[PDB]
């Protein structure tokens, strides 16, 4: 399934921050929800797998170390969301501060 990268959302019951807070319930996983929630995401149900509100962006298996934002940037980097809350800078980092990190060990 392609990313969305128009300037509207793939599952717009999903736009309010409110509405992605109800899909977690109680939440063990090392990532935290709120954090999650602020990034566009919500929850599937399956383990930590959370799906972005705009893009329909899926990921899965986070770390403790990982962060929302970045991770976003990462996979999905044509989100509109995303770029309407971070901009283009931050997001110009995120991609070159990665793309470096393979060339540090990888
Ligand atoms: Br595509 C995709 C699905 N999950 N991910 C990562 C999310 C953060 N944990 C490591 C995997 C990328
Ligand atoms: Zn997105």
């Amino acid at each position: 399934n392609f990313p969305n990268s128009t300037n509207l959302p793939r599952n717009p019951s999903m736009a309010d921050y409110e509405a992605r807070i109800f899909t977690f319930g109680t939440w063990i996983y090392s990532v935290n929800k709120e954090q999650l929630a602020r990034a566009g995401f919500y929850a599937l149900g399956e383990g930590d797998k959370v799906k972005c509100f705009h893009c329909g962006g899926g990921l899965t298996d986070w770390k403790p170390s990982e962060d929302p934002w970045e991770q976003h940037a990462k996979w999905y980097p044509g989100c509109k969301y995303l770029l309407e809350q971070k901009g283009q800078e931050y997001i110009n980092n995120i991609h070159l501060t990665h793309s470096l990190e393979e060339c540090l060990v990888r």
